């Protein structure tokens, strides 16, 4: 049946998936992966800066497989340098239209749902309240690497406390967190970063518009006590930049409470 080999393939797509994911493949074959201070860039076009976003981001991800073997197939391709396949395939699964503008942190929490971690992890929350008692929420793999909802570690681990259901305070707290990695994704927040700090996180992507829209983005990495900012396919180093911040990548936690 040609139904069940798609669905093999490509997992469980509607039925506009292969006429969409063929032709952005074919609008896509002029765009090119260019080498910036020895990495690769999307170079600017048809409004894909979001995808720039997205691809160097998950280049950053150690240990991440995709469940789906077209995906796969493809982002091996892209690993070895030929990207058109993962970026059509990506954009097929987003939804996303060609020439239009999009949601990189939308679009890469989308892709990271299609990948699983190749290593342990774990992220435990503990509810209590003092009447309710005590339950452990546990959350493992690719699902223990990823939060949406803060932008620092500090904010991920704090105890927060709130309004139960009884009548008595609850409260809520990460007790316990091993990764390889930790990607933390807000909307966009305008935070003055600077390497005079010696920042924890490695990476984050920038948000450029108004913060009710789709907007541009730019990729940017922490390196030799630099931001290296990767936009489109071009790449400067500051020591300082006041941005509006969406995604944060940090490095693999080892946390107790
Ligand atoms: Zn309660």
């Amino acid at each position: 049946d040609e139904t069940k080999a798609l669905k093999e393939l490509y997992g469980p797509v509607d039925p506009t998936f292969l006429h969409r994911f063929y032709s952005l493949k074919a609008a896509v074959h002029g765009w090119k992966m260019v080498v910036c201070d020895k990495v690769r860039s999307l170079k600017l076009s048809d409004n894909n800066c979001y995808l720039n976003a997205v691809i160097m981001t998950l280049d950053l991800l150690k240990d991440i497989k995709f469940v789906i073997p077209a995906l796969q197939h493809a982002f091996m391709k892209h690993k070895g340098g030929d990207s058109t396949d993962f970026i059509a395939l990506i954009m097929a699964y987003g939804n996303c239209t060609f020439g239009a503008p999009d949601d990189a942190s939308r679009l890469l929490h989308t892709v990271l749902a299609k990948a699983e971690l190749c290593c342990s992890a774990r992220m435990v929350w503990r509810e209590w309240c003092n009447v309710c008692g005590i339950k452990d929420v546990v959350l493992q793999g690719l699902k223990a690497c990823c939060y949406v909802g803060v932008q620092t570690v500090e904010d991920l681990r704090a105890r927060m406390t709130y309004v139960c259901q009884c009548g008595g305070e609850r409260h809520r707290q990460l007790v316990e967190h091993t990764t390889p990695w930790l990607l933390l994704s807000g909307t966009p927040n305008e935070k003055l970063v600077t390497t005079s700090t010696a920042p924890d996180f490695v990476a984050f992507n920038v948000f450029q518009g108004i913060e009710t829209a789709v907007g541009h983005y730019v990729h940017a990495r922490l390196k030799g006590g630099l931001i290296l900012k990767f936009d489109s396919g071009t790449v400067s180093k500051t020591s300082d930049w006041k941005c509006k911040v969406t995604d944060v990548l940090f490095p693999g936690q080892k946390y107790s409470s």
